[PDB]
């Protein structure tokens, strides 16, 4: 009887998106509202993507997030261009007869046809097109071929029923191209120490001042948290051949993060008088307070991977002498970390805006998900997309959008902003030939148990107390 259903459809050799259902080419998960499509054929996927019987606006959302670990931006509009180009029926027996006898036929089934599946189908095509151009125009930006391809397709969309959904497309592309190019209190006062403003050549780790690292680091690190895509971290694309096309934001939020915590270690193992180690591993230990302060949560844990680094940890000598109060904020910090982030978690959902979530987190379970589920699954001999496993990645990259709007009320500083833009620790060596030799500065400057501990000459001829962390007025 719904083989009466199908015999309405185009014919397989006129129209590649009618096959039927079938475990061969289309699994969902197991309500009577919207099933969840587990997994499908590319075919499948787009002819789901576009149904005519509803809208699935999470679908359509999690597919244009994750559709290029499966299908490149070219292929995707070829298919949903080709989606779009729907066969009329022929005219029955009696429709036929009177056609050629120039009388009107009664075209029923044909009118049913174009209202409840072409106009349809074609309505999602142009809705599946719209979320693309707003929320993924980076791939039009990569791609101006692309972008000549979907605008040729647009413009020459016939109907004053899809006009409006024409205009607004054109709306929105005209939008995006057109970009090329604030507080509600006052920010607190710039802060300063030994560097004053614009004596550039002055500024280092003890010179300027804790709570205006802090707070500039917050800002360059909103902005990078902010920046990524979630297409970025999907099908692990930013460890792939690619990477610095399909994942610029990404690459400049792990390389600021391998940097910035190099540099405190640098920083660290580089200041072999003990004393004067001493005065920087407490002065790191107090950027990390206003890190806490500013719920930058991406600091805190860059500070806790620095003095949990194998050069830095091992420092007995140094960490003897920070007093009690200090150890007790890095072992707090640490502990976010235990038990799979249980203290860090239940920290992030219980403050209030703004904030910098810790991005590494995010990293792993997308790696966990990524090496843990197949690309494909198998029924019947074919392989099937497995959508299941990008939906999950979508999910985890669903949660760091969560935190995409909170900007910070604080003013920037803009050669402070430079210095750590600029920062190079690993010089022109490569990361490994960088993390051996802090090592091997470790055992230099406190030796493995045995030996004793030599002496060191000062380095810094400036005051080593630190202003403190109190921004007063
Ligand atoms: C309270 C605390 N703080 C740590 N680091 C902070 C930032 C820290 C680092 C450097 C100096 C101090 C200082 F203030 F003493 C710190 F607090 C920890 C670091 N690590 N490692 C993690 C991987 O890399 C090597 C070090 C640990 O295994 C544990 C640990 C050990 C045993 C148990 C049990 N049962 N639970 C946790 C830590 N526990």
């Amino acid at each position: 009887a719904m083989a009466e259903e199908q015999m309405r459809l185009p014919s397989a050799d006129v129209y590649r998106f009618a096959e039927p259902d079938s475990e061969e080419n289309i699994i969902f998960e197991e309500k009577a509202g919207i099933p969840i499509i587990k997994a499908g054929t590319v075919i499948k996927l787009i002819e789901r993507l576009t149904y005519h019987m509803y809208a699935d606006p999470n679908f359509v959302r999690t597919f244009l997030t994750t559709y290029r670990s499966f299908c490149k931006p070219q292929e995707l509009l070829s298919l949903i261009i080709e989606r779009f180009e729907i066969p009329e029926p022929e005219p029955t027996e009696a429709d036929r007869i009177a056609i050629e006898n120039g009388d009107q036929p009664l075209s029923a089934e044909l009118k049913r046809f174009r209202k409840e599946y072409i106009q349809p189908v074609q309505l999602r095509v142009l809705n599946v097109c719209r979320h693309w151009v707003e929320h993924h125009f980076y791939d039009f930006e990569r791609d101006a071929y692309l972008l000549q391809r979907m605008e040729e397709f647009i413009g020459t969309v016939r109907g004053k029923a899809m006009k409006k959904w024409v205009e607004s497309i054109t709306k929105i592309i005209q939008r995006k191209k057109i970009a090329r190019d604030t507080f509600q209190s006052s920010p607190p006062t710039v802060e300063w120490h030994i560097s004053r403003p614009g004596h550039i050549e002055t500024f280092d780790l003890l010179t300027l001042h804790p709570i205006e690292i802090a707070r500039q680091l917050t800002l360059l690190e909103s902005d990078l948290y902010r920046a990524v895509q979630p297409s970025e971290l999907v099908g692990s694309v930013w460890t792939k051949e690619d990477k610095e096309i399909n994942s610029p934001n990404l690459l400049k939020m792990i390389r600021h993060t391998t940097n910035l915590t190099l540099w405190f270690e640098k920083c660290i193992v580089e200041t072999e008088n003990l004393e004067e180690r001493v005065a920087v591993v407490s002065r790191i230990i107090e950027i990390l307070q206003v890190f806490q302060e500013l719920n930058n949560f991406n600091g805190v844990l860059e500070v806790v991977s620095a003095m949990n680094s194998s050069p830095v940890y091992r420092l007995d000598h140094t960490f003897e002498q920070i007093p009690s109060r200090q150890k007790k904020i890095l072992e707090e910090a640490h502990e976010l970390s235990e038990d799979h982030y249980k203290k860090y978690l239940a920290k992030l959902r219980s403050i209030n805006p703004p904030c910098v979530p810790f991005f590494g987190i995010y990293l792993t379970n997308i790696l966990k998900t990524e090496e843990g589920n197949p690309e494909v699954l198998k029924r019947h001999g074919k392989e099937l997309i497995n959508f299941s496993k990008r939906r999950k990645v979508a999910e985890i990259t669903g949660e760091i959008q969560q935190y995409q709007n909170q900007p910070y009320c604080l003013r920037v500083e803009s050669d402070i902003k430079r210095f750590f833009e600029n920062l190079n620790p690993m010089g022109n060596s490569m990361e490994k030939e960088f993390t051996d030799y802090l090592f091997n500065k470790s055992l230099e400057i406190e030796p493995r148990n045995p030996k004793p501990l030599p002496r060191f000459p000062k380095k810094y001829s400036y005051p080593l107390k630190s202003p403190g962390v109190r921004p007063s007025n």
